[PDB]
């Protein structure tokens, strides 16, 4: 009969209706648990002078000079001179062992980027008496917070664990681009990394056979280019969105409802 | 007049509607044609213990130990001793080739992460007759799995293809700082591969003078960090909220006529 | 008294319509501002010949050959021949500088990469009056747009900025992994940019003392795998669908406080 035909045709859509909204559940619970990324590059004229923290140990820093895009032959290696930039030393205990003090050696970065401007580091070592010999070397924001903080040694105890020290060989110039990597925890907080592509480039031993016994160290920190990469966990599981579509598809569903009993009253 | 004036206003609604329907079916085939990525760290407190797969050929492997953090002073470097590690030799063929074996060793990597547990191996060659001296190595997901798989031959057949197999130079202490990437396929099934830092460190010839020809290869595997990459391929392309969409905006538009033929009538 | 009640409820309704307005405005100024990332792989079964671009300067062009996944050990290293290749030699200007002018050498690069055709590179450098020796390389999307573009000059100016250029180093047999990435920037364009995995092998010297002055160069590129990245910014932002979300959310809420009146009608 036509009332039981429209009583079914109800209960159908009330079935729909249920796995709609079923279905609008467990997407939002998904959409919730995988957040989307969002990847973007930020334009910047000047790079914030970026700390290079390095830890010579028993290698003395030979030279520390700055350059534009290209490094001048050197006028005798082996040789200390041209210290033309800031450095501070520093003693800080490792936040994991709380035992073993680190000499560290904070230099400025490469400010200009536009320019190519980059940092040569020359340090040298003599009758070591480790092999594989090889000095670690880490990356943090700046070093005008090193110079301004309260207290130094705990921005080093949070930067050792904040960032990953890498290491760099002797007898190679090993040269290092760096890029900025900040990344939203969808806390208000964002954290700011650094990544390094490292280019080893062989050195050629012109020196006396007697000076052999010392090894020579040589690095080079610039800026890759000028883009900062901003990485965001974009979250698609809005719950208002999610509120307007139920809401939307219940209304059309019921209004679907009241055209088929219409529709059937009428064939009566 | 007004009739004309409202059949003119209920057309323009249909053809919004038709327009709609059109950009909600372009936007719905654009999405599921281009998925977003959406990328995921998962803490692990202890990595199982990862697989590497060393193609010494020639190069007996004089030493493999382990060790925390730390890799001590060779006593007596090009010597063999110290073997405190577990080790499988196998014999394969190329599953591309089908004709050259390829003879490899397994050797269990570092479990422990949160302690910097790594695997610290030293091989050596003697005379080798082929220029660039390299010893070829990959990474596969578990050790226990080649122990217990019912054939392991096929194990690396897969394994091959799966992975991409790296190599690391001699006279290098080629320090490889592993993570684990884990994509989703979408098919139920998800693809663990490893992406490696590698960071070469020199070594230094104190060796006498005859013992200068043998070429002496030492490579280090650990752990990076305790975070794994999980990479999922999300899908924004839902049906149920396009149908949902298309039900809302097509119950908005007839109301809208609706409220247009009543304005209509009332001015009348 | 009952209509006071309904005059309270439905101004609820507008309240919070006007709420839901705003959250919508406010989360698509946001989705248009961070739009997402969709990476995906396309198969390809052979790659356009990439056009590899070195700067030698004194460093002649020993050999240049093609191989198939293995190279043959040298007959004789340091000595010309077997110069199996294409190459087009070619002087531009610095687009930076306007002054330096750069001699950049075009080589073909391999086309096949089911069958991981490889090409081998050996320079040679003799009393190089310049410490770490190293020769700069870059990649471009095809050699045949080098051959058959009208201006040759000026697709170098474009590729110098477009790309980025490395470095490969002396002693190492230096092999270049390649690998496509090409970005949509959703201006109908794409940028076609190459990632390169660099894994340097030392090389022995066995040539006679006197021999050693000069430095031999020696780099291999190839193709890593047939996958090509391509990254599409998508955008979630679409007016289409927060229009129609707003609609849905209106027509329901308007019909919720319809529904409000009708219930306070009966009740009293
Ligand atoms: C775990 C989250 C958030 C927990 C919470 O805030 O209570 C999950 C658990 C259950 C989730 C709800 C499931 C269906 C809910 C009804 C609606 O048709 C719109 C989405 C709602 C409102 C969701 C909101 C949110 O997505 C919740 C609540
Ligand atoms: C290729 C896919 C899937 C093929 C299939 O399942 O038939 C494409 C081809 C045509 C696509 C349809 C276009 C408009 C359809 C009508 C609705 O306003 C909601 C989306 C629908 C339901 C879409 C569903 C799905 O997005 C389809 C079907
Ligand atoms: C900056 C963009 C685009 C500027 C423009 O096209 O005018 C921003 C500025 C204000 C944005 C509008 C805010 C609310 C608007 C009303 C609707 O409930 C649906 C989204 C609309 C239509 C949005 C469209 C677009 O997202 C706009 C317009």
């Amino acid at each position: 009969v036509f009332s039981v035909l429209l009583i079914f045709i109800y209960l159908l859509l009330m079935a729909v209706a249920v796995f709609l909204v079923y279905r609008t559940i467990t997407d939002f619970r998904e959409k919730l648990k995988h957040p989307v990324m969002s990847v973007s590059y930020k334009e910047v004229d000047r790079y914030d002078a970026p700390g290079i923290a390095l830890y010579p140990g028993q290698a003395q820093l030979l030279s520390c000079k700055h350059h534009y895009e290209v490094i001048p032959p050197l006028t005798s290696p082996g040789q200390p001179g041209d210290m033309n930039c800031t450095t501070q030393r520093i003693n800080y205990t490792d936040p994991f062992s709380n035992q073993t003090v680190k000499s560290a050696l904070i230099v400025q970065g490469p400010r200009e980027v536009k320019k190519r401007e980059l940092v040569f580091l020359q340090f040298r070592l003599n009758k070591s008496s480790e092999d594989f010999s090889a000095i670690d070397y880490l990356l943090f924001s700046s070093f005008q917070e090193f110079l301004q903080s309260p207290n130094r040694v705990g921005f080093m105890q949070a930067c050792e664990s904040a960032y990953s020290s890498w290491k760099f060989s002797g007898g190679f110039r090993t040269w290092v681009k760096m890029s900025l990597v900040k990344t939203k925890e969808e806390d208000g907080r964002e954290a700011v990394e650094f990544r390094q592509e490292t280019s080893v480039v062989n050195y050629i031993d012109q020196r006396p056979a007697a000076k052999k016994s010392a090894q020579l160290f040589f690095v080079v920190f610039e800026w890759k280019d000028p883009f900062i990469q901003k990485v965001q966990d974009i979250v698609t599981a809005n719950p208002w969105n999610t509120i307007a579509l139920l809401c939307g598809a219940f209304l059309a569903l019921f209004k679907a409802a009241e055209f088929a009993k219409l529709s059937i009253k009428w064939m009566i």
